[PDB]
């Protein structure tokens, strides 16, 4: 796994100045945001009592629910979704989402279980297939921000009130994606269980919420600790300061912030360096969580090489993690910022736009 | 979930003294020993390949794995037996363990595949049984100290090898309690794949790690990853610094000092107090891991109510956590020393002793 490079700086600032000088605007960051008073409550045998009851309370808060439901925390989404299917044992499951293919943990649960599986992006292939014998899942939003339209998820839902069948939506960034779209939460539209991902616009660890009905959750939680599926104490401490800290206009500013963000010193830098080098040409591209910088070289070759190290002179003298900084592709490859970040907080446009033009030109010197 | 008021008390001490003042010396504790720097790095994407590489060098080192092989972190023990099973998909399990019956992980890993399984503690009804189709799981260990015997756990492994079948050891407590027996690690032995609990004689939070060809090792973690059964980076900080800071000697020491403590002035307490009640009656007994006070009080609902009560003057007055201040039975009941408990290294033999004389004398004042 080549570049420990990126490893071996971040390293020499934490030593040299400290975690504030700091900055992951990659996006793809778990936050783990415990405190001294966390930490010292997990050397304790009552730490995972205490964290999975703050676990209830604030994700029971954050999801709708009401006095009948409990909420339960999970390694992961996938493994909620594991325990649900071997807790429930359904013949059949019917996958409601905005786009296909789905993610791979319904249907490969359900091969577990020998459940069939179907999967659809339109509402009536959905509707006529609902039964006794199904458990219906809905996801409700991609973090493309597309999601399920209102009347449509209102309709899944009340064929399986007639059809006595469970309802259970994959709201892993639906939970919090829906509600920017002003739709109510899963639990408020009448569903069984929902389930929610701890770092999709939430400042926790990745990990699974799964919320609902207190008998189905117990039922699949018992069934979830026969495995280790469960979130362990540490990881629910992670998510207890995830949801305590979570305000949705935190995340309307945030894409505000992008929408506003002034690009235009990227231009004039483009316009500039072809002084030295007619072959520079920077194309960016604003984003709805931020921008990227998808080149900044005509020659192909060049260009990998120089957006990484581009990565390195932001990673070196300001602090800024990207993806860059890693060897080659696979991944991204651009450079790319995300303003929803909680580091990008700590630091003004005007720090993130220096560091970039700065960067770009120490790696275009003559 | 009654008696939050534990939890009220040791939040006053966090409050006005701090974490140093807690000494959690139950032994049923996870410990999560992480520090800023790697809470800074958990807050970074490039947190996850940094903890993972560092569990397998060092959980490496502890399971005395060679350069063919390799060290994953899983959510729990039972977690990297579950993925395993997935994995190899075996048509028939055998489990070779110290004392019937097993722990239910395997079984259950079993029904979800329909393989088969089988357990025995004689070595005889194992090696009859192994076979192609067979993967052979050894549990080296209990946590009462019993071990599979040297003999044995070679013959089982010779068969294993010439019926071509798989040999996966669940070490949970036996990578330390066998080594302190003076047996080689498991990988040392032959075996193909190891599994160890990162919290049963180490410091670190409950969970799993995977160890062996690496090859398998892969497979098992692909597998494991479908349905988050892998431990998540800040389950994998708290497991490295566990690792980092094991050694043997540490934990034989401890087991000295219990052998060592001296137990004699709760007895002269006992004959003080008759002089106060004839009806006290203190019962303690030695433990390999510390001492138990199984009874207070002859008369057996007022022996409750005062176990409880010393449980409590111990956690206001001296900041000793113990069993007997959560409400009622359902686990132990006594109070519980365990000296192997981390916390039990920031104080000594005459805190310990002079906190139970007095809590105890607190409990019975007329």
């Amino acid at each position: 796994l080549r570049l420990e490079k990126a490893r071996k700086i971040i390293l020499e600032i934490l030593n040299e100045k400290g975690r504030d000088a700091l900055y992951d605007l990659s996006g793809l960051s778990g936050g783990f945001l415990i405190d001294e008073k966390d930490k010292a409550l997990l050397n304790t045998y009552i730490g995972s009592s205490y964290f999975a009851e703050k676990v209830n309370e604030y994700g029971l808060k954050h999801l709708g629910g009401d006095e009948n439901d409990k909420c339960v925390g999970f390694n992961r989404t996938s493994s909620a979704i594991l325990a649900t299917i071997l807790a429930l044992k359904p013949k059949k499951v019917i996958h409601y989402l905005p786009e296909l293919p789905g993610h791979p943990s319904i249907e490969r649960s359900c091969k577990i279980v020998n459940a069939k599986y179907f999967e659809s992006d339109k509402v009536g292939e959905i509707l006529n297939k609902i039964d006794k014998d199904t458990l219906v899942i809905i996801t409700g939003s991609t973090m493309d921000l597309k999601v399920i339209e209102l009347e449509n998820f209102k309709k899944v839902i009340n064929t399986a009130k007639n059809k006595e069948a469970i309802v259970f939506v994959d709201d892993a960034s639906g939970a919090r994606v829906r509600l920017l779209f002003n739709q109510p939460p899963a639990l408020k539209l009448g569903a069984d269980l929902v389930v929610t991902s701890t770092d999709k616009l939430m400042e926790g660890p990745r990990g699974g919420l799964l919320a609902g009905k207190k008998e189905l959750v117990d039922k699949i939680y018992i069934e979830g600790t026969k495995f280790g599926l469960e979130a362990q104490p540490p990881l629910l401490a992670g998510i207890y300061r995830a949801l305590k800290n979570f305000n949705l206009e935190r995340i309307r500013k945030a894409f505000e912030r992008a929408k506003n963000f002034d690009l235009s010193k990227i231009e004039k830098l483009n316009k500039e360096l072809k002084a030295i080098d007619d072959n520079i040409n920077i194309v960016y591209e604003r984003t709805p969580t931020g921008f990227v910088i998808k080149r900044v070289y005509k020659d192909d070759t060049i260009n990998i090489k120089k957006l990484i190290e581009i990565g390195f002179n932001l990673l070196k003298n300001y602090g800024i993690i990207t993806i860059t900084v890693a060897g080659m592709p696979g991944a991204s490859k651009s450079l790319r910022i995300d303003l929803t970040s909680r580091d990008a907080e700590r630091i003004d446009d005007n720090y993130i736009i220096k560091a970039i033009v700065e960067s770009i030109k120490m790696a275009f010197k003559s």
